[PDB]
């Protein structure tokens, strides 16, 4: 199919360009999170959320403190989507796709890969935000009220156990890349090319886990079984929102906004 | 890690427990269903008065779709003694802590089921009663109230993953890496578990190798298909849920009641 060679390559022009598209990669966040130092804002109660606000003025919670943290999410997770949209075409052979089909599959991949990417930014007591600059300790995201403090903690569960794996960069932008050419997304015009790039993109994530990481077995196939959890937790997200839409009422933003935030 | 040598042995040791534990095969049931073959024509029941037919050719006082519905719980109760069997005969797994045997068990009956579900389809229907018996999709699809929507998403599934064109040899071993699953809610002793399913996959991996040389990426696609298992049984538990809502007509097998528990 393809050669050792092209496959070094193939995963060197991934990380490059994972690197530019991506402001806070997950050796940075590695570097804050353990303490191996500027040290971040930390939020972890109510005051501290005001001080945070005041004194950094993190541009997501520029209403009741539970729904502008869980908005504040919401416009954390637009800009993502640019971003990871931007890395898409730098894939190999996606520009080529038929562009009903790129959209289909950054539609339907986002999602997978917003989890994916926020595990870099967390470990099981919180998660950084604004580019490292503030972080959230876990129990105050666990603590807020109705059905908010219970949104928040899937996530944190899923990231403990993707973070026990010890991907770095260089293995997750493939993985990321893996992700966005999913031939099985709903409406997929023309299937084939789609998963000839996955192929070539799976033969390339294969050789890298067994040179980046040679004495953890069966690397690959763990790392294809936790598709199965972002998968079922982007289903369990979808069905937390319209429970959140269809209950509180004070969750009403500008239309404008409430257009962008689609 | 283990050596070329032992892990085709243990391919063989599971495909021919396979062999003993499921009395009807992938093989035989394509046999059965490609035809040219006078002595193992099925029956085929596509409305109600050919099913009339089939309970004197094949082999009561209830309605269609549910005398139906209860065939396909009476079946399940086998498949779950037969996949019980199989199981005991892994490697490794009767020397599991008694509780985690169980919890394996319960959360993994159902992905095999599936599985093995997709070798007695084609797109057109589903091999029944030890394959004397053929009743069509369609029919199925036209059935009352829930019940005409509980086959079609497993219709789906196995024309999707029959096309991956496994033969039984590959299935021992993929069913055997779906019951060594170390993420099953509730497990005591993650580890061991763990340590066999790697074992599995090095052995799942080169069998589909030298089976099916030309098939690039088989591994990682056979893997990908777990998303679609999980999701499939996820709908099936609520399927249930609103038939026992309003079905009192249908008790449940102690066995399926006690697996579905949570
Ligand atoms: O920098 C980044 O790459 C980044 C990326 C994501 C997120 C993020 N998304 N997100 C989702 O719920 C989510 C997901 Cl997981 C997927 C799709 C849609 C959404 C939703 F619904 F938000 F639209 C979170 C939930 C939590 C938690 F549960 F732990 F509290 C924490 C973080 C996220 C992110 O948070 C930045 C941020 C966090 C809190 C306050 C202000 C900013 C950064």
């Amino acid at each position: 199919h393809m050669e050792s060679a092209d496959l070094r390559a193939l995963a060197k022009h991934l990380y490059d360009s994972y690197i530019k598209s991506f402001p806070l990669t997950k050796a940075k966040a590695r570097a804050i999170l353990t303490g191996k130092t500027k040290s971040p804002f930390v939020i972890y109660d109510m005051n501290s959320l005001m001080m945070g606000e005041d004194k950094i003025k993190f541009k997501h919670i520029t209403k009741e403190v539970a729904i502008r943290i869980f908005q504040g999410c919401q416009f954390r997770s637009v800009e993502a989507v640019q971003e990871i949209t931007e890395y898409a075409k730098s894939i190999p052979g996606f520009v080529n796709l038929d562009l009903n089909d790129q959209v289909t599959l950054l539609k339907y991949g986002v999602h997978e890969i917003i989890y994916t990417m926020l595990a870099s930014l967390m470990n099981k007591d919180g998660v950084l935000i604004s580019e490292g600059q503030g972080f959230m300790t876990r129990e105050f995201l666990k603590s807020l009220r109705k059905p908010f403090g219970d949104f928040m903690e899937p996530k944190f569960e899923f990231a403990v156990k993707f973070n026990a794996l010890e991907l770095d960069d260089s293995d997750l932008a493939i993985f990321i890349a893996v992700i966005i050419l999913s031939g099985d997304r709903p409406g997929l015009l023309n299937v084939k090319p789609i998963e000839d790039i996955q192929d070539n993109l799976l033969q390339a994530l294969e050789l890298q886990l067994k040179l980046n990481h040679p004495e953890s077995s069966q690397l690959f196939a763990k790392l294809l079984q936790k598709m199965t959890d972002l998968r079922q937790i982007v289903t369990e997200h979808v069905q937390l929102l319209q429970v959140i839409k269809k209950t509180e009422t004070d969750m009403s933003l500008h239309p404008l906004l409430q257009e962008i935030y689609k």
